[PDB]
DNA sequence: CGACGCCCTGTCGCTGAGAAGCGTTTGCGTCG
DNA sequence: CGACGCCCTGTCGCTGAGAAGCGTTTGCGTCG
């Protein structure tokens, strides 16, 4: 699949008590799904569990979204708090991402 | 138009004399055209002059594309000095480009 | 290196990906 | 700032662009 996938910015106010519900706390009780699942920036993994909504207009991309333990354990932020930040940007945003990938550059 | 453009290397025997008999020499020379030019990667204009080719395989898209003048004002090189190079790689490529995209990064 | 044990329950590799060009676009300076 | 003159004949702005995810993928260490 060559080109980017959108981003959405969802307000703080659609936030569902649901999706908070869904946060992952264990990385090994992930489930994985090709259609439903979401991909987390730090470990890659395509994954169903709530992940985080870059709110930046100039984000791009699923660069954004990451998931509970990857969040929690990478950068000391909980998922549950970037979901209801109005102002929250993803690390690859602020320039602090710490995946294989961004800390080579 | 979303998509990258394809990146071809061509040898250094496939250079024809056609082609660097249109190497330009005056920017003000050029011929405009949007189906058969090629864009120079410093100046940004889509004309029918011959311009470099990039041989680097990392290499993509049509950032490698440099027109005469521009080329040897700004990095003091030959377009066909460059065609004829086996191991030409564009400034791009070696990180040396100073367009004004480039530089600002 | 893949079994087990520990507490702070965890993350890299590969592929293919990584714009392009039309529009407000061309060096320097006195000078009206 | 857009006419003119100079020699080394020239280049920036805006838009939309800027991957994503499956596979060889999960912290630390003695130890067989
Ligand atoms: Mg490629
Ligand atoms: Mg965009
Ligand atoms: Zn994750
Ligand atoms: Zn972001
Ligand atoms: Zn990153
Ligand atoms: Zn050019
Ligand atoms: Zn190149
Ligand atoms: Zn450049």
């Amino acid at each position: 699949g060559s080109v980017t996938l959108p981003h959405i910015i969802r307000p703080v106010e659609e936030i569902t008590e649901e999706e908070l519900e869904n946060v992952c706390s264990n990385s090994r009780e992930k489930i994985y799904n090709r259609s439903l699942g979401s991909t987390c920036h730090q470990c890659r993994q395509k994954t169903i569990d709530t992940k985080t909504n870059c709110r930046n207009p100039d984000c791009w991309g699923v660069r954004g979204q990451f998931c509970g333990p990857c969040l929690r354990n990478r950068y000391g932020e909980e998922v549950r708090d970037a979901l209801l930040d109005p102002n929250w940007h993803c690390p690859p945003c602020r320039g602090i991402c710490n995946c294989s990938f961004c800390r080579q550059r």
